[PDB]
């Protein structure tokens, strides 16, 4: 039958999907949640055995275990078991595009299982078997007769094998193949693998069972008054003396409760449903639910006689919520939402695809704790734990569809095509049929990429029709089609419009307002965390908090898909496309979180955390205005700390508490904050903390904070003439400057500052020299490939026009001796082939102070790409444990990411100054530094600098992380200015010209001295 | 243009059409239909089927077609008639004057139908005038009634022939036979004779 | 298998659907409509035996004749040719309501042609047949090798039997089943045939 190549086959004998169940026989069980015998888990050690074809799979298999297979953990991706490799692919499918073929060499992994069946459980009632998830497909077979296949690996799929066990002892065993026809609608661009990679279970229902319930939650005009409705259905014997009561719990009290025989209301000119029944119970002042404060009921469905006795029962956690679109709003219980959210994929660097309490705990722990409120399901349903974890913790969901055709040619090819309208229908109908009670989800999603086809705009309809409760969006076909509620473009910039033909990413602002637009716009994608990124995040929430109708976005995205490998020493490094010996593949890409796959944060997560604060501030003379933009709770567990410092010198400090309803503002008053007794500036930092500790938080918290500049005093008071001339020695290849015990040597030949001295200690691996680019960002890189260099991509201009070749040509070099001071004067000009580039004119003045001015004036030409950075870089000897600056900190800050540092006094060990992005490149810049102490050295000025153990050379010719070597010494690039990183995209050039190098004449100055 | 979709013995009506794992076969009968005979000018209303209730794949299967081709209305009249499938209001056998206010699915007269609160489609009755045997009563009634509103339309006769049968006597005289006389059972007898013409189109 | 107790399966091997097509290979003849040598009718004297349900039907039918099937005209309707009985029911189906099963006596119309086709077709280009209506659901066999399946009585199932067919003679068999998933959606006022 080949079922796996038939679109027009998606399962065979499987049963219809349906909300979470657990066939509780005892009700106080169902209302509590507790554990149900009826529904016991069979994850733990099979058997596997991996073939090359399901033609090569032995009959005997059916029938008894293969002495050569193995025993492995399920759930388990069995390439993380290493009997294939993972795949890296982003757009491209990984096998042939021919649909609905998949390759003849199709990987199949033999899975069976050998366990024990209670007579109990086959005496009466119904047992079924549920595999919540398995990749690609699968033939299932138990006591060597076949039971059925199935489909979807994102989503449950479950038989009935109440006639195939025996009590006693059974074998299940289960074909999986790697590719099917479902494979053409699972391109997402992450690792591809397969196996049955989710739990694995079976469930005892009664005959008479509970086979459906949806739950609902209406309201009036200013939500004091709410209805539930609960439509429940059954399957076996009706019976005039069966009930179903549904009763609503808040904690520890019943506050409603309804009960009636089955039997719904007419339906049409046929009757109604005798299998069905709704229940309707009032509720006064609900307490509602939201991400701020997620207050949850709990729903018990009962199934019963009577006279009382209990068949079964079933139940879930119940949000009291509305959620619809007004006047071109999205409003949660009346109020219009700010997403502050985030895509995250199901990616574990041990595990592969297999997904544990555990890490989704830390997850969602690590966003709230960042100020997210909201996530993205990309680009398919997800554990179902994940939805329980997000009802209780509180956080908004969109849940979306597995279906995702990237690849295809045009993207849209299998979407309008009728013939692939059954299978996308299941992906997008079992998804609702499991999720609807699930209050955290909020919007559903049609799936991702796949161009807009007619398939989508049923598939709208459908859920429009089945459940208004929820708005309907998808970004396909230009992201304001006729089959989304919301505008949910990915990577549509703010100001700038980027016109593609038929699909046109136009600036957000100006998007909203087209003639005839009225829909709210939430970024589906936005914000490309690749790598050092999140350049321009603050201009995004500038926008959503000026227009009303853009209402957030979902970063891309949560965790970096790298995966754990191991050298031969056994320890393990971080790996991406093209490591496993997967071909063609998409390298680094894979690789685009906030958070390293360890759940380490990347230097960005800070940015975001402070963008997405929810409270906002302003200073006006010693009135501190705090508003909050929570919508719905008063802010109850916060105080606001605020300190004065004079150039990193704390003066006074203070806190406050805080107390704002939601949307309101309060006023601060602060305290008479007496003169500094010096030059300097002072500046003011505010944050607010929360003292107590909560369900995902640490009493201490800090949720937001912001600083501003006070009064400055500029220094006026000159020197302390000192004493000591500096003296000249001339040679013919140099000048040597001699101040006590410093010694500084000027290279005549090539015009740099070569060596210097403290005692007979030499200070310098290398000379200083003027440095203007960097080892390239992955924005910088973008797609360009060796194999296919796309010539837009920063790091190509770069390199086309000589950049990273350029030879110093020495202009001029010459040496004065002044009154007090000895002043040493050069210019240098790069060139390339003939071009001149830049041009370097500095002036070195050393006096009796020991310090050395330096001061730097370089010209770039107008026609060569704007350079990467204007600086100077040099290789010290010494290595020291910390590094101390007056500047912007303390993590790692960029042009364009720079909001969240904060201007003091940091000190940290030198370790902390390199970020260790896995595919390496320019990374640890502190901008905005007055002061910088390293060693015996210190630097004073304004500038922006990086310091660390890896040269820039080292960075951009290393692949991975785990290959880079310290070398000697420290490598200290000082800049007096740097581009921006970018990051809006990561495929094309995304830097805002604001942030890139183009004034032509640049200058900056610096003094360095030994203290 | 129909598509060959009609549940009608199903409890309720919408049994099937309302659940999803029937939406593939009834798609195929609607789609299939479009791509076969989307080029013919006389066709000007494609029609999701008949006496199916209204389910939620109606729903989908009407925007379907409303996506892929624009250049025709598309009608359905089970579920009430005046349903969210539907962009014509196309009752069967709702009267002239006389409302019958069934619970759920009511056919109210055709003039008081145009004007209910918000509705604005035009009326045109998918099945009207029951021509079983001496039958066309009051045919005159709806005429007149579509001559005076503007969105009464018009409508659709039920039926142009009779479906009866020949079978041959003893004498080998052919006759003209109906439910029941092939020994078929349960049968509903004369009911498959509904036409304005007998069999052999003589007119009734 | 039993497609015809599964909603899930309308056909196996289908073509896709489409407006009328002639193949003309002369541009008068297109827009004069007039008749097209690629398009050849099958309609005519075919074999046809009446089994009561689909277990019943013998392998040999695959490839060879029965000698107890009769010549019958095609296009027709059986009960019209006194194999079986027309039911008229209105409302209620003519079967017991249980999706998506059907009776296991379930009338089989066996249906077989024995044809020529012309060299000229089979060496270059595709040969399809097309059946305008087959009520409730059937299969294709041809020189004995299955083809495929087809549901829903009232569009026409095409496939192609470029990979079937030989020079000269070749033999069709179809397998039609009064009553399948299909007649779940099937239920207007009409005879049952
Ligand atoms: C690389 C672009 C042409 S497609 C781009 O690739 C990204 C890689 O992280 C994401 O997968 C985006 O969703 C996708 O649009
Ligand atoms: C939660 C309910 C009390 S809302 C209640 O519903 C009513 C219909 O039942 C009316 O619409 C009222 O105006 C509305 O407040
Ligand atoms: C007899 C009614 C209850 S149903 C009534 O039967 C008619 C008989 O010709 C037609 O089939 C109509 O379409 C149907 O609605
Ligand atoms: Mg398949
Ligand atoms: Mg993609
Ligand atoms: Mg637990
Ligand atoms: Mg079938
Ligand atoms: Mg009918
Ligand atoms: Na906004
Ligand atoms: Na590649
Ligand atoms: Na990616
Ligand atoms: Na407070
Ligand atoms: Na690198
Ligand atoms: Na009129
Ligand atoms: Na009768
Ligand atoms: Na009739």
């Amino acid at each position: 039958r080949r079922d796996w190549e038939n679109p027009g086959v998606t399962q065979l004998n499987r049963l219809a999907a349906h909300p979470p169940f657990a066939s509780w026989r005892n009700s106080e069980e169902a209302r509590t949640d507790r554990p149900s015998q009826q529904l016991r888990s069979l994850n733990g050690e099979w058997r596997f055995a991996w073939f090359p074809a399901p033609e090569a799979v032995p009959e005997s298999w059916l029938e008894c275990d293969l002495p050569e297979a193995d025993t492995v953990v399920v759930p388990s991706n069995w390439q993380m078991h290493g009997y294939d490799a993972p795949i890296y692919t982003n757009v491209t499918y990984p096998i042939t595009v021919n649909p609905p073929f998949v390759p003849t060499e199709n990987p199949t992994g033999c899975y069976s299982l050998t366990f024990n069946v209670d007579e109990s459980w086959l005496q009466e009632g119904q047992t079924r078997i549920i595999f919540d998830g398995v990749n690609s497909a699968f033939h299932l077979w138990c006591n060597g007769r076949w039971v059925g296949y199935g489909q979807d690996s994102r989503l449950p799929s479950e038989f009935d094998l109440s006639a195939f066990l025996r009590a006693g002892e059974n074998r299940l065993a289960v074909m999986v193949l790697r590719w099917s026809d479902g494979s053409y609608l699972e391109d997402q661009d992450m690792w591809r693998m397969s196996g049955i990679f989710r739990d694995v279970s079976l469930l005892h229902k009664p005959t008479t069972q509970i086979s459906d319930f949806h739950v609902a939650t209406r309201f009036n005009d200013d939500f004091s008054r709410a209805v539930l409705e609960a439509e429940v259905q059954m399957c076996g014997e009706l019976r005039d003396y069966l009930r179903v009561t549904v009763s609503l719990w808040q904690g520890e009290t019943q506050v409603a409760s309804g009960t009636a025989p089955f039997g719904g209301e007419i339906i049409d000119e046929r009757g109604g449903y005798a299998d069905r029944v709704t229940l309707r119970l009032n509720v006064e002042n609900p307490k509602l639910w939201s991400a701020e404060i997620p207050n949850l009921y709990r729903a018990v469905v009962e199934l019963h006689t009577a006279d009382g006795t209990l068949i079964e029962a079933e139940a879930c956690d119940v949000g009291f919520r509305e959620v619809r679109i007004e006047n071109g709003l999205l409003l949660l219980n009346g109020k219009p939402l700010l997403i502050r959210g985030v895509n995250r994929h199901e990616h574990h660097p041990l595990h592969g695809q297999v997904m544990d309490e555990q890490t989704m705990v830390q997850d969602i722990l690590l966003m709230k704790q960042n100020n997210f409120n909201a996530v993205r399901c990309s680009h398919y349903p997800n554990h179902p734990l994940w939805y329980t974890l997000c009802d209780r913790y509180g956080l908004y969901v969109v849940d979306e569809a597995n279906i995702e055709t990237n690849g295809m040619v045009p993207m849209n090819r299998l979407t309008d095509d009728p013939r692939w309208l059954p299978a996308m229908s299941e992906r997008v109908t079992r998804m609702v049929q499991r999720d609807r009670n699930h209050p955290s989800v909020i919007i559903w999603s049609l799936g991702n990429e796949s161009g807009h086809g007619a398939n989508h705009d049923a598939l709208y309809r459908w859920i429009k029709s089945v459940d208004p409760s929820r708005p309907v969006q998808y970004e396909g076909g230009g992201a304001d089609t006729t089959a989304t509620d919301i505008i949910c473009p990915m990577y549509a910039r703010v100001d700038e419009d980027q016109p593609f033909p038929a699909v046109p990413k136009w600036s957000i602002k100006k998007w909203l307002s087209l003639p005839g637009e009225t829909r709210p716009l939430i970024l589906c994608e936005y914000a490309h965390a690749m790598g050092n990124s999140l350049g321009g995040f603050a201009k995004y929430w500038q926008a959503f908090r000026q227009y009303p109708r853009l209402q957030g976005g979902f970063v891309w995205d949560w965790v970096d898909q790298s995966l754990i490998k191991y050298d031969e020493n056994g320890n393990p490094w971080s790996a991406y496309g093209g490591d496993f010996g997967d071909t063609p593949n998409d390298r680094q890409f894979c690789m685009n979180g906030l958070v390293f796959a360890d759940r380490t944060p990347h230097p960005a997560l800070t940015e975001a955390k402070h963008q997405q604060q929810f409270f906002q501030f302003r200073l006006s003379g010693q009135t501190i205005e705090v508003t909050s933009e929570y919508l719905f709770r008063h802010s109850d567990n916060e105080l606001l700390h605020w300190m004065v410092a004079l150039d990193g010198k704390p003066l006074a400090s203070g806190e406050v508490p805080l107390d704002v309803a939601p949307q309101g503002k309060q006023l601060i008053e602060l305290p008479e904050l007496p003169q500094p007794e010096s030059a300097g500036q002072l500046w003011l930092t505010v944050r607010v903390v929360q003292p107590n500790a909560t369900a995902w938080s640490e009493a201490g918290h800090i949720s937001a904070w912001q600083q501003w500049r006070l009064a400055e005093n500029l220094s006026v008071t000159l020197p302390a003439a000192s004493h000591a001339i500096p003296h000249l020695t001339t040679s013919e290849m140099d000048f040597c400057i001699e101040l006590g015990n410093k010694r500084w040597q000027f290279n005549r030949q090539s015009g740099f500052l070569s060596q210097m001295w403290i005692g007979d200690k030499k200070q310098l691996l290398t000379p200083l020299r003027d440095q203007f680019t960097r080892a390239p960002l992955d924005n910088d890189i973008g797609v360009s490939e060796a194999t296919r260099i796309d010539p837009n991509a920063w790091v190509e201009r770069w390199k086309a026009a000589g950049h990273y070749q350029a030879e110093a040509a020495l202009l001029q070099c010459t040496a004065d001796t002044l009154a007090d001071a000895v002043l040493i004067t050069t210019a240098h000009a790069w060139q390339h082939q003939g071009k001149t580039l830049f041009i370097s004119r500095k002036t070195y003045r050393i006096d009796g102070s020991g310090q050395m001015a330096i001061t730097v004036d370089v010209e770039v030409a107008s026609d060569t790409p704007h350079p990467a950075r204007i600086g100077l870089n040099c290789q010290l000897a010494q290595v020291a444990e910390r590094v101390n600056w007056l500047g912007l900190g303390p993590q790692e800050n960029y042009p364009d990411r720079l909001t969240a540092a904060c201007f003091d006094r940091w000190d940290l060990p030198l370790s902390d100054m390199y970020t260790p992005y896995v595919f390496p490149s320019e990374n640890g810049l502190r901008c905005g530094t007055r002061e910088l102490n390293y060693g015996p050295h210190q630097w004073r000025g304004d500038f922006q600098f990086n310091i660390s153990r890896y040269s820039q050379q080292q960075l951009m010719e290393t692949s991975h992380r785990h290959l880079l070597h310290a070398e000697e010494g420290t490598w200290l690039n000082i800049d007096g200015f740097h581009m921006g990183i970018g990051g809006d995209d990561s495929w094309s050039p995304s830097v805002s010209a604001e942030f890139q190098l183009s004034a032509g004449r640049y200058h900056y100055q610096l003094v360095w001295c030994q203290k």
